[PDB]
Order: C-alpha cells, then sequence, then structure tokens
C-alpha cells in the first residue's frame, strides 16, 4: 500500500540531490549516510529542525533517472567512520547525515515530465542544481511516482517522526 508512505510525506520538505557517479549513491544505500558541500549542509540542517520529515531525492548525473529517495534521520555530524566517496577534495565536504531509505528503486525522467517545480521557475522537476528545494505538492507527487519498494517497512521510519 501507499498509506504509510503518504503519512511519512505529510508536511515534509524535499530536496533534489545530484551525484556525479553511481558509486556514491551505492555507498549511501549500503551505509545509510550522505554528505554534501557546506552550502547545502547548512540548508539541510535548517530544514531538519523545521519539518516533520526532510526527504532527499537522488539523481546520478547523465543517468536520465532518479535512483530513489530517503529521509534525514539526523543533522550533520563530523568525526564518524570515514566514507570513501568518489570526489570530483575530501576536506571540502561538510559533515555526515544519517538517512533512512524509503525507496531504493529507480524512476526514469520520462515519467516525471508532467511535474514542474515552482521553486525552480516551474521547470520540470528533474532540472535543478544539487540541493534545489522542491515545493511540497510537486515533491509529494514525485515520490508517489516511484515503484513501490516492497523490501522497506515504513513502521520504523514512522517511529522516528
Amino acid at each position: 500500500g501507499t498509506s504509510k508512505l503518504k503519512y511519512v510525506l505529510q508536511d515534509a520538505r524535499f530536496f533534489l540531490i545530484k551525484s556525479n557517479n553511481h558509486e556514491n549513491v551505492s555507498l549511501a544505500k549500503a551505509k545509510g549516510v550522505w554528505s554534501t558541500l557546506p552550502v547545502n549542509e547548512k540548508k539541510l540542517n535548517l530544514a531538519f529542525r523545521s519539518a516533520r520529515s526532510v526527504i532527499l531525492i537522488f539523481s546520478v548525473r547523465e543517468s536520465g533517472k532518479f535512483q530513489g529517495f530517503a529521509r534525514l534521520s539526523s543533522e550533520s555530524h563530523h568525526g564518524g567512520s570515514p566514507i570513501h566517496w568518489v570526489l570530483p577534495s575530501a576536506k571540502m565536504l561538510g559533515g555526515v547525515f544519517k538517512i533512512d531509505w524509503i525507496c531504493r528503486r529507480e524512476l526514469p525522467f520520462t515519467k516525471s515530465a508532467h511535474l514542474t517545480n515552482p521553486w525552480n521557475e516551474h521547470k520540470p522537476v528533474k532540472i535543478g542544481r544539487d540541493g534545489q528545494e522542491i515545493e511540497l505538492e510537486c515533491g509529494t507527487q514525485l515520490c508517489l511516482l516511484f515503484p513501490p519498494d516492497e523490501s522497506i517497512d515504513l513502521y520504523q521510519v514512522i517511529h522516528k517522526m
């Protein structure tokens, strides 16, 4: 079903995350973590304190697809297990956010062509720089377009809200 998913997304904030390569998204899916440049780290930390759920929607550059979406479970923190990201300078990154995956399945951009983002000049939601905020209604509909991920149980995610 979709009911627990809709509950998690209620009054959520949404951010577009653009990765240079698949390896970083694979590490995030395996380890439940994400890191970003300080400008976006500050935005995500502010958003995490401000909303019931903050959702990151991932897309690998040049892939023509989104690779899934996840919910922030913490603010960024330093000094944890180092993560062997594939960089385009590791010192340039901010802290590490813990994330809980909501869907690990892909969605092609062709299926989201009817969704425009008011916070990016009403361009198709696939278009945007890393860290671009997606307005509530467009973000909710985007997440509902993904194929259901039957491997994830949202009961545990609901308890953290």
